[PDB]
């Protein structure tokens, strides 16, 4: 058996080589947690959480998705998720899962996803959820504003040959509203946290994407991933054998300031799932990075997982 590992595998899109890591506990492993990062960030922002999971006895698997992190940094491809459709990221998560479960075949397996990573996790739980012991969603979305609107527009642009073109105005339409509750925001990303130092670190980290907006087909995929997970029509597809932990800050626009986070919990409860929810008052998107609650947020996830393994 192997401990800390660097690995890589070919993407579902057939062109990108996905960079990934496995972190193992020193104690006898009790479970696996697969960590799925969000839009424009990367998996090594999560080292603090990963080490907490390691010290709880959990193996941790994480990759940098196509267009992100070391995957984008090594290839130079920051703006194209490829030509195989919106499930590309969920399929790459499935590949990493099979790799880590080949090394640890008999452990309870949990998936954690933050932001777009919770959208990937939610779609994954509806397509590959067989075998999951638990699902943790952080900073997830309800019905995301303007997403329905851009879907046909982007789809038409694709069939017109514009798929690999880049246009910043579509992302700004999708995302530009998100500082709306913030008095005088210094940056368009101030909604990630009310701590300016976290926003500045996010901006200064070269493995986050501040160079290239995603091209038109990649934006299409993003909006598809937002829309395919909406309502009980999505929730019914998630096996009720998977309990769900749903956490967010109530100043977070992604989840409509607590309302859409509880809407998602309701969709799942309505369809027969066991759901535990926790909304942290007065916090924006990245509750797991806010330093005044970070330890509490991580302990809550571990306590949820321990409750299932027990």
């Amino acid at each position: 058996t192997m401990a800390f590992q660097e690995l890589s595998f070919q993407s579902f899109n057939g062109k990108d080589n996905v960079k990934a890591w496995i972190y193992t506990p020193i104690r006898k492993p009790r479970g696996i947690v697969q960590v799925v990062h969000g839009f424009g960030e990367h998996s090594r922002r999560y080292l603090h959480m990963i080490l907490k999971f390691n010290e709880a006895g959990f193996v941790v698997a994480a990759d940098d998705h196509v267009g992100h992190g070391k995957t984008a940094y090594d290839s130079g491809n920051w703006g194209d998720w490829g030509d195989k459709g919106y499930m590309t990221m969920a399929e790459d998560e499935h590949t990493l899962r099979k790799i880590v479960q080949e090394q640890y075949p008999d452990l309870p397996y949990f998936m954690f996803g933050h932001s777009m990573g919770s959208m990937i996790a939610r779609g994954y739980a509806a397509t590959h959820g067989a075998g999951l012991s638990g699902l943790i969603l952080c900073g997830t979305s309800g019905r995301f504003p303007n997403a329905s609107k851009l879907l046909p527009v982007l789809k038409n642009l694709i069939y017109e040959g514009k798929g690999q073109e880049t246009d910043l105005s579509y992302l700004e339409e999708l995302m530009g509203w998100m500082t709306e509750r913030i008095e005088q925001p210094k940056t368009p990303n101030d909604w990630i946290s009310s701590d300016p130092d976290i926003v500045a670190d996010h901006a200064n980290d070269p493995f986050n994407n501040f160079t290239t907006p995603p091209n038109i087909r990649s934006l299409y995929y993003f909006v598809q991933m937002m829309e395919i997970i909406v309502g009980t029509e999505w929730a019914e597809k998630v096996p009720v054998s998977i309990p769900i932990y749903n956490i967010a800050g109530d100043q977070d626009p992604v989840g409509q300031y607590g309302e859409g986070v509880y809407a998602v919990s309701n969709w799942l409860v309505q369809t027969g799932h066991h759901v535990k929810t926790k909304v942290y008052p007065g916090h924006r998107h990245e509750i797991h990075n806010d330093r005044d609650i970070r330890d509490e947020v991580e302990e809550g996830i571990i306590s949820f997982i321990n409750g299932i393994i027990v």
